[PDB]
């Protein structure tokens, strides 16, 4: 009979398994089962006894274990059973990391009779205030922090010192194990509604810390990613406890050192923060400062004044260049009739771009519609600069659509460069027919058309401030990603089917002057020379995607049928492979992509349009093109502040910590422990009855 | 060493994180945090003692609140001890919002304790009334109701009044928050139950006004979306208790000032309510009027009655026509046999016009086909013109299909006035070949092409009564607002790639003349001037989306290959945005709105399906086309309406409030107050054992 040789054991090598207690420990006595049972039960009676008769005696170890590591005094403080608990205090128990289990176990009677005075299930780092950090009570915590407890400092993630690197070294696990406990500590809710002075900034800067450290710790991401997400929600509930606008006012232009704080949260990505629903109203009350009730109106209506506005953008701009105080001065100066006003302008540049889309001299002047754009694109690379000059750089180069705004606007200025250069060293005219290849002319008009593609795929940007293509565009951003990793293999195995395809078709390069029509290409009527080289052979395959590559390219002139055979074999793979499998398959990460961020969605969205309106709040960049280039005519306090500040923090930490215990005290579940202290309570009133009768 | 220099303060600033109390409060003294140990623990014996030893000598302050913000009062109501409440409410502790946490820890005994004689976990707008009203519990609504309690007045939504504009400016929070309590504790199926002459209107009515608020508050949307499901579940639930048809009878046609209710629930889009099984069987014994038996009938039977009836169907209409009282004339009086007959119709008239589908002559009279179609043009008129009579101008523009059918009626009257204007100014026979492009006899017969695919694309609006086709139907529906939200960015991708190409290309137009078939345009055999003007352009990029533009429109007849190259890279980079990225994201949104809707599918289809089928319940159009164009020869009682109305409602309210309980009974899953408590009463039985013995 085939057997399983060896399953448990090695050496003991017929058809049963003996089984048998191989990491052998110390059992326990009778006498001390029966002590630790009598505690279990939770009658008083016969521990006492138990307790005197070990003292008089020494037959009972009063510190015997449970081969499981649980100890008399371990069991009492999971019982919550005080009374034994105090009683085996007075009799001397070991009490080392007692305190911890009552910590975890979360009974401050516990605790607090610890406080007035071998294995472990908690790693040796970890300190009582920790633990009673990760336990996230309230009351524990409070209470050993009166006492002068104190967190080690976490060293910062590019820490190069002796000690870290020496920590690291010899051990790394602990090491790792060590951070990751003290920024479960630091990042406790409960302890920064105590300990810190400003709740709201600890948790944006442990939250932002607690992400850095997820990107930089590749392993124990998941903790520091959670750790973060705590530090954000905590952040969003202290907002939500708000009960007034005062407060609220309070809270978002409190400075550290309007909406300095709204501003903090922003350069800290707490878009939970931002999108609360009392901050976006007040945010949407301040966007509307010209229209009081612009919420209650009709679509029509809406966009009626919308257009209004939108024709009136010119004599605004010029009412605020001329006169800044006056009844039309100050009305651009409003958030939501400078983003109309800005994008009137934007719309009249992409018009002018238009008709301009609406010929045989080399380096001609500039037509009226080129004249009437040029004011625009310098004034759009003067916002650039100024922006530049402004925010920084540092806080330019991070968003996309800067990016997008410079290749644009370099396109321009190479455009009007090379129309500066046509018209220079260019005065006849030549038919069109017979000019260069890089004629100036010719790459001028290349780049005014890429730079107009551009300019009106600007617009998308122009989606956040819309409720239905906010979202929308929220989606496409986080698709682009997928969009990106799909490129990259598939980018791969175009070059490998390309280089693959030109290796075979390169002998049968042709001459233009031999086809048809003197053309050589797949931009040809009669497609030829589809694989002739490198950079034919990936358009080709780039085209073969949308179905724009006809089957005969694979057909070389000669008789050549195996070579033929086996360029058409090698296109059916590429084809098959490509879009069959690359496509669907980016179909199938899109699809996953989608479902991830639809629960999100509206948040993204909600903090991109707070940036969006922030963007037009400021005083500088109201004037939209071409008006921003014309040049113009032209503490005792901080206390009180922080006073109030502090005030409205010490009620929201109230309201907080109680609104946390309501949600904690109706949490539908009960685990069985409290089913076994229930036992406890009952068996001791049972024991102490029976003893009492 | 580099460590993180400022987490939880800023002035302190080595290794270590001291931990104090910033926000420090007024800590319990010993013997007061003894007397709230006693009342926690719920032994009535020192607790009594405490109180009588502070009331002489004044030794603790018996309304000492745990820091957490509980007093003795809310821990005794907290643990559900009527005994230490009266001892506590006896010696006059702080009864200050007690009222409010008992109501919401749900004590009925409590609430009549307080009711018959600082730091808060309620907003100061909550009122008692309204708290229980929040937490829908009959028994403390109902006591808190037998005391005059007033809920205050909602103001409209478009409410403009001094008192809102005050309140709004002064403070948004408090009032959005006041007012979203008020509409919480209206929308109470509990309130509702007492307290509302019709709670089912008041229901129907409490919803369509809590969508119209989710719709105008931007913010606190998902509140007001869910009081508005609540009161549409509220009602659907009444609808639910119905145990006789004559009930449900009484309860849908019954007229606040036949199936009066159920016409106000559909007004108010009430689906859960219309889909209720019982609703829908009555709904479908009066669709059946003529078949008692039809729901136990074998398919073919069913489909020959159709055919059959499809047939008869212009008998029915003459005898209606000519005697409504006989065996036949009242026939197609009956819904079903109204819709079979008008669906007969309506394929009569697609028939004839797939015949009409089945040449010289400048102006022809209409022909066989047309004389017969004519009728039914006429008929469609005056039956959408008598709708918009009855029905209301309102009520039609509502509808999408009823925009589709007077996009074809106007159609047809263009298409008729077409062919009488080229009747009468034209008589000879002039080959189509020279005709002009404008010619009003190719208007008209194009105008009469778009008619027959919008006529036959009519059709759908049939689905509904199929019960496969039904829900189908519903999801494209659902599913076209996807299409039209990604339409928008499709059509900006095209301008801006379109405005690109045509910028590029504009320069390299060709007269027809050079074609080698005169033809100019890509709906040509050798497509050319694919981006020469701009609505080519626009044309030439929607085709490319299908594939039917050709590679070759990107080479130019020069030979400027950077040209035709950046040309066909802005075609390239057009194909892969739009057809990967775009059409890829419209299948992912359509996925997601799929998985959405298929939950709610059903009760979608069965409010169609009930719309449609009332369509045919009214006396009034009853004759389809063409036979509705032909002139024919031709309280008390309210009071016990009301009664019985009103018995039925008392019936439906004790069964609802009955199963309510139930259900709330019958729910899997303790939280931990429910643990807390019962330690309470254990507690509170051992320390009366010990004190008695
Ligand atoms: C040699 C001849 C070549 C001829 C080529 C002609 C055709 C050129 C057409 C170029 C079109 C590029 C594609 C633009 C698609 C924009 C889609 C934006 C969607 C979106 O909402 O993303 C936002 C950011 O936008 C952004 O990320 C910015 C979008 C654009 C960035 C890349 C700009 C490339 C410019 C190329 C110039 C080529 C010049 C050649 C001479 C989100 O924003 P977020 O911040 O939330 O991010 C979240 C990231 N998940
Ligand atoms: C210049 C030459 C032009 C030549 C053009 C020739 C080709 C024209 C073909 C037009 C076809 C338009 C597309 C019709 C698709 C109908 C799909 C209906 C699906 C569906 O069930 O939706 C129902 C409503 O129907 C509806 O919403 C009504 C559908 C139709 C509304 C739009 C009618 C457009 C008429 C265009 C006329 C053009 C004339 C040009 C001279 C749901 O109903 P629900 O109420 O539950 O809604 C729920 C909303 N989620
Ligand atoms: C699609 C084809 C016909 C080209 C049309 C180009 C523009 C005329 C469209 C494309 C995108 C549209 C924009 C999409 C996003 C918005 C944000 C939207 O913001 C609001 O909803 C106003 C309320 C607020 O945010 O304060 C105002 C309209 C606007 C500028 C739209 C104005 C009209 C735009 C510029
Ligand atoms: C698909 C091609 C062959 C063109 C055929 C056109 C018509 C002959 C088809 C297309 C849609 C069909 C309709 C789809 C929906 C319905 C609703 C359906 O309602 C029922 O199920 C009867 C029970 C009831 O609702 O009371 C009756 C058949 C009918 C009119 C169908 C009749 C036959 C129709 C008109
Ligand atoms: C759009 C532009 C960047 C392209 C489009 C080509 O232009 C032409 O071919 C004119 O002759 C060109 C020059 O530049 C390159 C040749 C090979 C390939 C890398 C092409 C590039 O295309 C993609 O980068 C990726 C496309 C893709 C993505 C997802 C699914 C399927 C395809
Ligand atoms: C790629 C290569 C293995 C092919 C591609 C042909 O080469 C040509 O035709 C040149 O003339 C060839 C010779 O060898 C076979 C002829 C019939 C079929 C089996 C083809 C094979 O193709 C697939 O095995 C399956 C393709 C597929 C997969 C998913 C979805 C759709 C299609
Ligand atoms: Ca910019
Ligand atoms: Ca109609
Ligand atoms: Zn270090
Ligand atoms: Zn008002």
């Amino acid at each position: 009979p085939e057997f399983m040789a060896q399953l448990y054991y090695k050496k003991v090598n017929r058809d049963r398994i003996p089984l048998q207690i191989v990491r052998a420990e110390t059992e326990l006595s009778a006498e001390e089962k029966a002590f630790l049972n009598a505690v279990e039960k939770g009658d008083y009676a016969t521990v006492k006894q138990a307790l005197q008769e070990a003292e008089i005696y020494y037959n009972v170890n009063i510190n015997c274990m449970d081969p499981l590591g649980r100890s008399a005094l371990l069991i009492a403080i999971e019982n919550e059973n005080l009374e034994i608990m105090e009683l085996l205090l007075n009799h001397s128990v070991y009490v080392g990391d007692a305190l911890l289990y009552a910590i975890r176990k979360e009974v401050v009677g516990a605790v607090e009779l610890l406080l007035s005075y071998q294995f472990s299930e908690f790693t040796p780092d970890i300190t009582p205030i920790m633990l009673a950090a990760h336990t996230n009570n309230y009351e524990i915590i409070k209470l050993l922090v009166q006492k002068r407890v104190t967190i080690p400092r976490p060293h910062q993630i590019r820490c190069n010192c002796v000690e870290c690197v020496s920590s690291s070294e010899v051990d790394s696990l602990r090491h790792s194990r060590s951070r990751l406990n003290i920024y479960k500590a630091l990042a406790s809710p409960s302890l920064i509604a105590l300990s810190s002075e400003d709740p709201i900034l600890t948790a944006f800067r442990l939250g932002w810390e607690l992400k850095e450290l997820s990107k930089v710790e590749n392993e124990f991401k998941a903790e520091y990613e959670e750790l973060s997400q705590q530090c954000k929600l905590f952040a969003k509930d202290l907002l939500d406890q708000a009960r007034s606008s005062r407060e609220l006012e309070i809270i978002l232009n409190h400075r550290d050192d309007d909406l300095a704080k709204l501003k903090v949260a922003i350069k800290y990505h707490q878009k939970e923060f931002v999108a609360q629903p009392n901050c976006q109203q007040l945010l949407a009350t301040l966007w509307y400062d010209g229209f009081p009730g612009w919420r209650r109106k009709h679509w029509v209506v809406k966009l009626l004044t919308c257009m209004t506005i939108g024709f009136l953008f010119p004599m605004l701009s010029i009412a605020y260049l001329i006169s800044p105080r006056s009844n039309l001065g100050l009305f651009i100066k409003k958030p939501f009739i400078k983003f109309i006003c800005h994008t009137a302008s934007y719309l009249t540049f992409l018009f002018m771009l238009l008709l301009a889309s609406q010929l045989h001299v080399q380096g001609p002047p500039p037509t009226v519609v080129e004249w009437m754009i040029l004011p625009w694109v310098l004034g759009f690379i003067w916002g650039e600069i100024k922006e530049m000059w402004d925010g920084g750089f540092t806080e330019y180069i991070h968003d996309w659509w800067n990016l997008m705004d410079f290749a644009m606007n370099s396109l321009y200025l190479a455009t009007i460069s090379l129309k500066i250069v046509a018209y220079v060293k260019y005065n006849g005219s030549r038919p069109r027919e017979e000019w260069e290849m890089w004629h100036p002319t010719l790459i001028a008009e290349a780049l005014f058309a890429i730079s107009n593609i551009l300019s009106s795929l600007r617009l998308i940007s122009l989606f956040t401030a819309n409720s239905h293509l906010g979202p929308l565009q929220i989606s496409l951003g986080r698709m682009l990603l997928d969009i990106l990793k799909f490129l990259f293999i598939y980018c791969l195995v175009l070059l490998a089917f390309a280089n693959g395809l030109n290796q075979l078709y390169f002998y049968y390069e042709t001459r233009a002057i031999d086809e048809p029509n003197n053309c050589k290409g797949i931009r040809c009527e009669k497609q030829n020379n589809a694989f002739s080289t490198l950079f034919e052979t990936l358009q080709s395959l780039f085209w073969s995607v949308f179905g724009l590559l006809n089957l005969y390219v694979t057909n070389v002139k000669a008789r050549h049928e195996f070579t033929e055979f086996v360029g058409a074999t090698m296109f059916g793979t590429y084809n098959v492979i490509s879009l069959v499998v690359l496509l669907n398959m980016l179909i199938a990460m899109m699809n996953n992509s989608y479902q991830l961020i639809a629960d999100h969605a509206d948040i993204e969205w909600k903090f991109a349009r707070t940036k969006l309106w922030m963007s037009y709040f400021d005083e500088g960049g109201t004037l939209p093109p071409p008006f921003n280039i014309i040049p113009s005519p032209k503490n005792a306090d901080s206390l009180i502040q922080n006073q109030h500040y502090q005030e409205v923090i010490r009620n929201l930490v109230k309201r907080y910590v109680a609104a946390m215990i309501r949600n904690s005290k109706t949490h539908e579940g009960l685990t069985e422990e409290n089913f076994k202290e229930l036992k406890q309570d009952i068996s001791s009133f049972r024991y102490e009855v029976l003893d009492l009768l």
